[PDB]
């Protein structure tokens, strides 16, 4: 279950952080990654090899961040359509599946995104259950 309040919580929130993401997508992967060094091993190929505590400022980083603010934002607006949620996970887990990684380090993320989102003003709370539903159509695939 995720309530109206919920849903409102995250819609809004999302909306504060997507308008700074420029600097704070960024910030989010480096606290990923000093969280859960198996998540970093991950993007080696991307970094090329690079050691983390480089990798922040780099064209790469700026990249990958608004590819990650596109996913979440397109999930975020359709919070009412299960059909529409279930289609784009499945894409997502395919493509994430066929490189090695668990369902276990997704799950790893979006639990560092709720902490990250607090200061948003983000409910954690909120940001879990929307965590949970999301997992709750992807993993059947991974
Ligand atoms: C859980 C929230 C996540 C979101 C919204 C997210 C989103 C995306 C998106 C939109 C892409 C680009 C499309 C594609 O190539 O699949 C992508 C690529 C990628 N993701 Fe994720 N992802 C997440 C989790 C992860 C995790 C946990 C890892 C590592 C364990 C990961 C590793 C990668 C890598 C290695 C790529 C390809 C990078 C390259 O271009 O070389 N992703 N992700
Ligand atoms: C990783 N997106």
């Amino acid at each position: 279950s995720l309530s109206a309040a919920q849903k409102d919580n995250v819609t809004s929130s999302w909306a504060k952080a997507s308008a700074a993401w420029g600097t704070a997508g960024p910030e989010f992967f480096m606290a990923l990654f000093d969280a859960h060094d198996d998540v970093f091993a991950k993007f080696s190929g991307l970094f090329s090899g690079a050691a983390k505590g480089t990798v922040k400022n780099t064209p790469e980083m700026a990249a990958q961040a608004q590819s990650f603010k596109g996913l979440v934002s397109n999930w975020v607006d359709n919070l009412d359509n299960a059909g529409a949620l279930e289609g784009q996970c499945k894409t997502f887990a395919a493509n994430h599946k066929a490189r090695g990684i668990s369902a276990g380090q997704l799950e790893a993320a979006f639990k560092v995104l709720s902490g990250f989102m607090k200061s948003y003003g983000g409910d954690e709370g909120a940001w879990t259950a929307v965590a949970g539903a999301l997992m709750g159509e992807i993993e059947p695939n991974m």
